[PDB]
Parts: C-alpha cells; structure tokens; sequence
C-alpha cells in the first residue's frame, strides 16, 4: 500500500501533501517549490517536461507546451466552452473517436486524462522523493461543480499516472477538513469561497462536535467548472491585443509567439496590480513590419483592470445567493467566510466577497496549501491515522430520468448528500409493452430537452401486461467520489436481472490499460410515472 499522498490538482498550479504522523505536510518539489504549475510540454528533442521547466520554454514552443488541461478534461468536443478555447489555446484541440475533447501534440493524439497523469506523475515523485519509498496510493481533488463525466477522468488521470486513487474529494470539502482540524469545540458554519486559475466553487459547510468528534457537513454547493483566473487575464491580454492594434495598426493574433509573451505579461500585471495601483507592459520586440521592428509599452492601472473583469466578479456572486438559498441560511447565518485560490488575492474579489456577507474574510487560512492539505488530512482519515472525523459530502447538480411526455422526473436532486441510493418505480406506457427506455438527465429545468443528456439503456424483456401494471425499478447510485452509476430492473424478474450502466463518456478498459502502459514506457525513459 504505502502513504496516502494528497494531490491538488489545480487548473494553473498543484501542489502535494502528506500526514507527517498527525500533522499534514505539503511537500517541496525538485526545483524546492511547493506548488508545481500545471504545465506539460514536449520538446522538438522529444522529452516531457512537467512544472517549472515546461512553463520557461512556453515563450518559444507555444503549440506543444500544454496548460489549462483541466479546462477540458471529461469535456466533449462541443462543449461550448470547448469550442471557444479551440480558438483561443495555442495548442491543438480535437474530436476524439467518442466526441470527446481531446488534444493533439506532434501529430499524436493525446486524452486530458494522459497529460494531467504527467502532473501527477511529478507530484507523485515528489512525495516519493520525500518518503524514500514507492507510493500508489492517493487523494485527488476535484471542483465541487464538476461533473460526472470530470470526477471520472480525472480518477482516470490518477490511475494512468500509477496511483490508486482512494477519493475524490472536492475542493471547497478538502480547505474546510484543513481549516477545521485546527479549530476548537465550537459549532461553525462557513462558506469557502474557491477562486482559482481555471473553476469557482462555493460551499456551505457546517463544523459541528458531537463529543470529541468533528463532523464536516456540506449544506450546499454551487460554482462554475469554467470561471477563473485565465478569465481575468484573457480579458487583459484582448484589450492590450486592442490597444496595440489601435495605435499601431498590428493585429497580435496572427502571431502565436508574441500572444504566447502576452498572455504571461498579462498574468504577470494583472498579479502586481493586485498590491499596485498602476504597472506597465513592456514587450520589446513584440513584433516588426515593413516599417521595422516593435515594442509594447502600455501603462495599465487597477482602474482599468477592474473594468476589464468587473462582471466575471459579479458572476461568481450570483452561485453564492443560490447556495445560501439551498442550504436555507442567510448570510448573518455564516460564522466565518474562507477565501482559498491565487484569483481571491485580488482587491476587488476581496472587497466584493466581504460587503456581499457583511464581514470579513477569516485570514487563518493559507489560499495556496489548504486544498492540497484536506486531500491529505482525507487520506488520513481512509487509513484510520486521522480519527474522531467524521465528512458528509453532497452531489451537486440535480440527476433523473425521462419519464412519459418529455418530463424529467428527479431521482437525486442537487445538494443530497452522498454516497446515495435513490429508487423509484415506474411503468410501461403502453399494453404488452416490452422494454423501457432509460434516458439518463442532468439539470434543473422542467422539460427534459432543456437539460443535459448523460447516457441511456434500454431494459427488455417486461412480460405483456395492461399499461402502468409492471414494476420497474430504476435506481441511481452516487459514491463517495461523486459518480453516478443507473440501474433499472423488473420487480418481477426471476433471477431479478438488472442492467446497470456509469453516467457518463470517458475512456474504456483499453484505452486506459494501453496509456498505462505507454506511462511506464515514458517512466523508464525519463410504479405510478410512466417510461416510453
Ligand atoms: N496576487 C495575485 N493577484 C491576483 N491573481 C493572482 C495572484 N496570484 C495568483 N493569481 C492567480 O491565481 C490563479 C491560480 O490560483 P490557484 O493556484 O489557486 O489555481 P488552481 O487551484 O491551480 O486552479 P483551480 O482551483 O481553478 O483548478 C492564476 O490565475 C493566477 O494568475
Ligand atoms: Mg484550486
């Protein structure tokens, strides 16, 4: 077995943690940084760099320096927000054979799951680094709001990079465990509010003690899976595009290189004008025409950058009145508010969090390690090292079935806590119907084509009978990771079959078995309702 590592593994940054006895420790990588960015890139010489040596070479090789994977892992292909990073990354995006987004990199085709495996190879053999012995076992962290599709490939990344992955634990879960180990005998409710390069997550959770026991209870969870830093500076790197364009007649776009110098000269002052009130861009030599050579020199107040990102703040805050409405609570109902993610460090974020609750926010906790330490704490708690800690986690978006008519009829509705077994028995809608289709919904509007597809089976075999008299039995299945498995069977059957499917797209046994493989060949290298 070994340690159970905990992995954050974020959208721009990851960073790992270990139980030192009963105090979780966050890990130095080989360069002695504790977090590691999340950047893998592979060179004309054919190596792949991992962290701080992929991130350096960005500026010269664009196309094959791949970040903001997380972005687009578990995604398909036309997801919309796919669909407009396809534009926007330098690197090449595609269909895989399934619909999935993929990535495509000297000519190779390449799953999400294969290259964050690169990130948590390297995070991996930090902490084997530090430990001086193999491990294979671990905590992965994932956003609250993602789905099921997300939490399965990103397991799936887990398991390519060697690791048995013993969670999935949600982010905003993962800063309370490390916020409240510390914490006294006092009843707390928080909201944790997670910020980060590429996701926002909010989540009520209440601390309580019993006797001598604490118990984390998520009340609710809201966020958006596509909300993030990289937003902020995209919005930054479009107005320097458009002001250079505008006093200099030159289109940056064209130009892969000088985009790749200006998305890290946007992040770079978009992060000094969070304790700055003016900074500049210099570019020397951004590009050059028949006139000859050019540079960027542009002044860029906080002013300014607070225009350019004003509504992203504002959208994180509308998922923050929907959590506070889910878990019945008012804000005067929150004891402490946790800001966790590099994005919080901002002013204005800082500002808009606090008049939004009436109360400053807790500054106890560390917004780049608090993640990364829960993950570990939760491992701790798996093998028994950490005791008198009890979690009870929710699913976040509301899952059910199509019933007769186009409805969408509710199995799991978001915010129940999990693991989960709902069941609920429905009909045929016909006479001497024989089979029922069973179509898989995620969403929260009323008819069931305004919401989210997930999969569907067909049960057969329902012996002829008047309509509404067989019993079938459908139910949805939700573990502690957040995954969803459907089941349907007929009450009636006489070795009680039952046909069982996962929720979601992602790899199957032979893709994962072959990247696995080809993850050592890089290692040694390196009833009332009624169904249709
Ligand atoms: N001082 C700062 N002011 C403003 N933004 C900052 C600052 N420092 C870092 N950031 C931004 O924070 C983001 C990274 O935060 P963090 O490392 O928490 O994200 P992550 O956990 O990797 O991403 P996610 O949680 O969304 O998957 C980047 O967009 C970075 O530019
Ligand atoms: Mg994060």
């Amino acid at each position: 077995s070994g340690k159970i590592i905990g992995i954050d593994l974020g959208t721009t940054n990851s960073c790992v943690a270990i139980m030192d006895g009963t105090t979780p420790r966050v890990l130095e990588n080989a360069e002695g940084d504790r977090t590691t960015p999340s950047i893998i890139a592979y060179t004309q010489d054919g190596e792949t760099l991992v962290g701080q040596p992929a991130k350096r070479q960005a500026v010269t090789n664009p196309q094959n320096t791949l970040f903001a994977i997380k972005r687009l892992i578990g995604r398909r292909f036309q997801d919309e927000e796919v669909q407009r990073d396809v534009s926007i990354m330098p690197f090449k995006i595609i269909a895989a054979d399934n619909g999935d987004a993929w990535v495509e990199v000297k000519g190779q085709k390449m799953a999400p799951p294969q290259i964050s495996a690169e990130v948590l190879k390297k995070m991996k053999k930090t902490a084997e680094d530090y430990l001086g012995e193999p491990v294979t076992e671990a905590v992965i962290t994932v956003p609250a709001y993602f789905n099921d599709a997300q939490r399965q490939a990103t397991k799936d990344a887990g398991r390519i990079a060697g690791l048995e992955v013993k969670r999935i634990i949600n982010e905003p879960t993962a800063a309370a465990l490390a916020y409240g180990l510390d914490k006294g005998t006092g009843n707390r409710t928080i909201a944790v509010y997670d910020l980060g390069g590429g996701a926002f997550d909010i989540s009520i959770i209440e601390i309580d003690e019993v006797d001598g026991e604490k118990t984390f209870e998520v009340l609710a969870t809201n966020g958006d899976t596509h909300l993030g830093g990289e937003d902020f500076d995209s919005r930054l790197i479009n107005y320097l595009v458009e002001e250079f364009k505008k006093d200099q007649g030159i289109d940056l776009r064209n130009d892969p290189l000088a985009m790749q110098r200006l998305k890290e000269a946007a992040e770079k002052a978009k992060i000094e004008l969070s304790s700055a009130q003016q900074t500049d861009v210099n570019l020397p030599y951004i590009t050059a025409d028949a006139t000859g050579p050019k540079h960027m020199n542009i002044k860029v107040t906080r002013a300014k950058l607070e225009s350019l990102v004003e509504d992203l703040v504002n959208r994180s805050i509308e998922p923050l009145k929907v959590a506070l409405q889910d878990a019945g609570l008012s804000v005067s109902d929150i004891d402490d508010v946790i800001l966790v993610g590099g994005q919080t460090r901002m002013p204005m974020v800082q500002k808009k969090v606090a008049e939004f609750f009436g109360k400053e926010p807790r500054k106890d906790v560390n917004p780049d390690e608090a993640v990364a330490i829960g993950a570990a704490v939760q491992g701790g708690v798996l093998t028994g090292d950490v005791k008198d800690v009890l979690l009870l986690d929710v699913t976040p978006l509301s899952l059910g079935i199509e019933t007769m008519g186009g409805v969408m009829t509710t199995l799991i509705a978001k915010n129940t806590t999990i693991p989960t077994k709902h069941s609920q028995v429905f009909s045929t809608a016909e006479d001497n119907q024989s089979a029922v289709t069973i179509h898989v919904l995620q969403g929260e509007r009323k008819r069931a084509a305004d919401n989210k597809s997930l999969g569907q089976f067909n049960l057969d075999g329902i012996n002829p009978a008047p309509r509404g008299m067989p019993q079938i039995e459908v139910t949805f299945d939700i573990d502690a990771d957040g995954i969803l498995h459907v089941s349907a069977k007929d009450k009636n059957s006489g070795k009680e079959q039952k046909i069982t499917i996962k929720a979601s797209s992602g790899l199957n046994e032979d893709e994962i078995q072959k990247m696995v493989r080809d993850a050592e060949a890089n290692a040694e290298a390196d009833g009332n309702r009624l169904l249709l």
